[PDB]
This record gives structure tokens, C-alpha cells and sequence, in this order.
């Protein structure tokens, strides 16, 4: 009988969608069971899925995706920074889609993702949050890598995606194209130069993953974290992960020592592990 995916009706996930699994997995799937309850701009439009131009098909919407890469990648090997690069890219058997917030080159020549995060009273991020948004930006990496060394194919998307590549694109999509200079032909000619172009620019894997916490106001900084990136316990992690949501475990709740968690959860008045863990 159906798996979460079939069940909550979703092609695919976003990155955060894992985040907040970190934090609480049950807490992340009521948040998919009862959407009713529950700035980097880009990321927050990507998580309710608006997109940058009229949105009227999905192949539109990736078109849009795809033409935002093509123009990134040059920027970044030129100007070496550019903001919110979308990624994607297949995952233990689940298309996972993110946006990173920041990718620019060091002076020493390293590529570093940025991730900053703000927050409203000047406090120190807990434990917990730290655990969480690294987890965040070392699936960026992940994804990204994988993107950039040949691991994503439009085969792979488009089986995730349900994409049909029949359907013409949209007006809007072709006239946001050619005001860049560029002409697309088809969605599938499309898939096609995002996939050279992601492999054949001399695109490095990420070196540095770098996390920075800021007071609003005073632009006090908080704390600063370089992510120690282990490619293992981070496949591990997401294949832990993709388990409950390809239907093989049951969900987990919070750890009996992070209970006060559900102090604040939206759904603790219904989690029959906050009861019976
Ligand atoms: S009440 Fe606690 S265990 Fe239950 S979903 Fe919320 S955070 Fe998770």
C-alpha cells in the first residue's frame, strides 16, 4: 500500500524538506499530511513552486530553471560570484531540488557555498539548528557535485518529472530566452546544453561550505561554521532518509533528549509519539 511519496502526492523533494527532516522526520511528514498548518526569495518561491516568469505548464517552469542556469554558470567562471543556482539531481531513488543561496570563488581560487542565515534576537543558533543547516548545505554539495561531474542526466528528470518534452514551450518562456540572447528550439534541446554546459565549463566540485549566522539589525554575527564535508556519513544519512519516504520504515520522532522540541510543534496535539515514543 502506498509509500509517503504516493500518499502526500509528490513527484519530488526539496532540500529543506530533508532539513526538517533532521530536525524532526514526523514533524516533516504531518507537515506534508496537513499543509494547512506550517529571506532568500528564489529558495522560498521554489518551496511553493511559483517561478520567475507566468507559470502556466510544469515544462515551462523547468524551462525557466534550466535558461537561470545557462546564464549562471558564465557568470560565476567570469565574475566568480553568483546567488540562488538552482540544483537538482536524483537521490537514493528520489529527485531531490534545491536553490544555493550563494556560490563565489575565494581569493586562493576555492569554490565556497555561502549560506546565510538571519534571525530576529541576537542569540547564539542552537545545536540542533547547527545540525540541521549543515545537513542543509552538505546536500547542496552533493547535489551540486553530482551535477557538475556528469551524475544528473535529463533521463534521470525527466522520469521524475514526468517532463514531456512534445509540448512546445510557452511564449513566455522562449521570449525570456531570446531577450538572453539565447534561442531554444525545444525543451529537450534545452535539457540537453544545461547538461554540457554543467559538465564541459571546468564547474569544480564545492571546497568550502560555509555557514554564517547574523543578527538582523545590528548585523552582529553569531557564529560562523565550515562544514566538515564526509561524502559517506552523507550518503548514509539521505539513505536513511529516502527510506520512509520510499515507503520502507515507519517515521521516527525526536530523540527522547531533544523533547522539547514538540514544545513548539504545530502537530503535538495529534504525534502519537509525543505520547508513546
Ligand atoms: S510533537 Fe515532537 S515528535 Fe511529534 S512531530 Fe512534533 S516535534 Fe516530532
Amino acid at each position: 500500500i502506498l509509500s509517503p511519496m504516493e500518499r502526500f502526492h509528490l513527484k519530488y523533494l526539496y532540500v529543506t524538506d530533508l532539513a526538517t527532516q533532521n530536525w524532526c522526520e514526523l514533524q516533516t511528514a504531518y507537515g506534508k499530511e496537513l499543509p494547512g498548518f506550517l529571506i532568500h526569495l528564489a529558495r522560498e518561491l521554489e518551496l511553493h513552486d511559483l517561478v520567475t516568469v507566468p507559470v502556466t505548464t510544469k515544462e515551462d517552469a523547468w524551462a525557466i530553471k534550466f535558461l537561470n542556469i545557462l546564464l549562471l554558470i558564465p557568470t560565476l567562471q567570469s565574475e566568480g560570484h553568483i546567488r540562488e543556482f538552482p540544483v537538482f539531481g536524483e537521490v537514493e531513488g528520489v529527485l531531490l531540488v534545491g536553490v544555493i543561496d550563494e556560490l563565489h570563488y575565494t581569493a586562493k581560487g576555492e569554490l565556497e557555498l555561502a549560506e546565510l542565515k538571519t534571525r530576529r534576537r541576537p542569540m547564539l543558533p542552537l545545536e540542533a539548528q547547527k545540525k540541521k543547516d549543515c545537513f542543509q548545505v552538505s546536500l547542496y554539495k552533493y547535489i551540486f557535485d553530482a551535477m557538475v561531474q556528469g551524475k544528473v542526466t535529463p533521463a534521470s528528470l525527466i522520469h521524475h518529472t514526468k517532463l514531456c518534452l512534445e509540448k512546445p514551450l510557452g511564449p513566455s518562456v522562449l521570449r525570456h530566452a531570446q531577450q538572453g540572447g539565447f534561442s531554444v528550439k525545444s525543451l529537450g534541446d534545452l535539457m540537453e546544453l544545461v547538461f554540457l554546459s554543467l559538465t564541459l565549463s571546468d564547474l569544480p566540485v564545492i571546497d568550502i561550505l560555509k555557514i554564517e549566522y547574523i543578527h538582523q539589525e545590528t548585523a552582529t554575527v553569531l557564529g560562523t561554521e565550515i562544514v566538515a564535508f564526509k561524502e559517506k556519513e552523507v550518503r548514509a544519512k539521505v539513505q536513511h532518509y529516502m527510506a520512509y519516504w520510499m515507503g520502507h520504515r515507519e517515521p521516527q520522532g525526536v530523540d527522547v533528549e531533544e523533547a522539547w522540541k514538540c514544545r513548539t510543534c504545530t502537530y503535538a496535539d495529534i504525534c502519537e509519539w509525543r505520547k508513546g515514543s
